[PDB]
């Protein structure tokens, strides 16, 4: 078996090797990438998402959510609260302010530290799920708007045709912006590439344990785990590397700097954090290997996570028992 131990594979692909998306994620696979969660991609050094970013501060940012901590340093739970609308420009501005700034530090390490020590005393304001692109229309390798979609996935696989459509969403962070432990809806896979500024933490567990680590959330958490049985959708929860190792939870960790992309795979828990200003974009994809695990998803139908207009025809056709009570959460 490939990659049994499922450390965080990286991988170089040629310029050659860059122009069958699906063919590359398939060789990945091949060699043991998806037991770990989570794979770096560098991309080739001929290759550019876009000319320049030098316009990019009149995008609209039109929820900010500002992201307040209540719990213990290694244990925490945190609340979006919903701000004014602002301009990147005028995000990026806050971003380097005083109060919000990435802090003296040697190295990621001591950046790392000073993350989990200090998160919690902190609020940052994260720009998240804004629907766009940044890639150039004539990148055609890895143009992130320009993938094979879920809906036409399942056509191929299954001969089932439904609604539903796949857009790319764009992520503007700062220092200590915080994405909580989840896997993707309908344990989908995700694509994430690192336009511009600085780095982002990435910690996963390899799908293999995802219980474990769900486990370990229930006994964290456990009004939360009473009040519905797949909280972790909410995507409200941080434990930290340290509480992961105290009770034996397999993960690894990665750092994502800019000009890269990250791949998280089917069922991988993921959590990280911001280490200051930066642009990320993602989207989910499937491969034909996704489907079991569709099938399989957990749903939250105590209604807190409340999901997307095509995340419904996925849920009627490979959940159609849960499909009654899952829209019932939805409706
Ligand atoms: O970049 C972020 O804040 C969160 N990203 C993801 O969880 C992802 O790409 O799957
Ligand atoms: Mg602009
Ligand atoms: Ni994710
Ligand atoms: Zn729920």
């Amino acid at each position: 078996a490939q990659n049994p131990n499922c450390n965080i594979m990286i991988f170089h692909p040629t310029k050659e090797e860059f122009n069958d998306f699906d063919k590359y994620i398939a060789y990945m696979e091949s060699q043991g990438a998806h037991r770990a969660g989570l794979a770096k991609i560098i991309p080739p050094k001929e290759w550019k998402a876009r000319e320049t970013y030098d316009n990019i501060s009149e995008i609209l940012i039109a929820t900010p959510l500002q992201q307040v901590a209540s719990g213990r340093a290694g244990v925490f739970t945190q609340y979006h609260k919903k701000k004014k609308a602002m301009t990147v420009g005028e995000y990026r501005h806050l971003a380097n302010s005083k109060k919000y700034q990435t802090p003296p530090h040697q190295n990621f390490e001591d950046l790392e530290r000073k993350y989990w020590k200090n998160r919690i005393y902190n609020s940052p304001i994260y720009g998240a799920d804004i629907s766009g692109s940044l890639f150039d229309e004539n990148t055609k390798q890895w143009n992130l708007g320009h993938l094979g979609t879920i809906q036409d996935l399942l056509e191929k696989e299954c001969g089932v045709v439904i609604e539903g459509v796949n857009t790319p969403y764009l992520y503007f962070g700062m220092w200590k912006t915080t994405f909580a432990w989840h896997t993707e809806d309908m344990d989908l896979y995700s694509i994430n590439y690192l336009h511009l500024g600085e780095p982002k933490t990435w910690y996963v567990v390899p799908p293999e344990h995802g219980q474990r680590l769900e486990r370990l959330a229930r006994e964290l958490f456990p009004g939360s785990s009473r009040g519905c049985g797949a909280f972790l959708r909410h995507k409200v929860a941080l434990i930290s590397p340290t509480v992961l190792k105290e009770n034996g939870i397999p993960f690894n960790r990665i750092t994502q700097e800019a000009g890269e992309f990250m791949v998280t795979f089917p069922y991988g828990y993921h959590a990280g954090f911001n280490h200051g200003f930066n642009c990320a974009e993602a989207i989910n994809f499937a491969t034909p290997r996704w489907i079991d695990y569709g099938k399989m998803a957990s749903q939250c139908s105590c209604g807190e996570a409340r999901v997307t207009f095509s995340m419904d025809a996925f849920v009627r056709i490979l959940q159609p028992e849960r499909y009654d009570l899952w829209k019932r959460g939805q409706d």
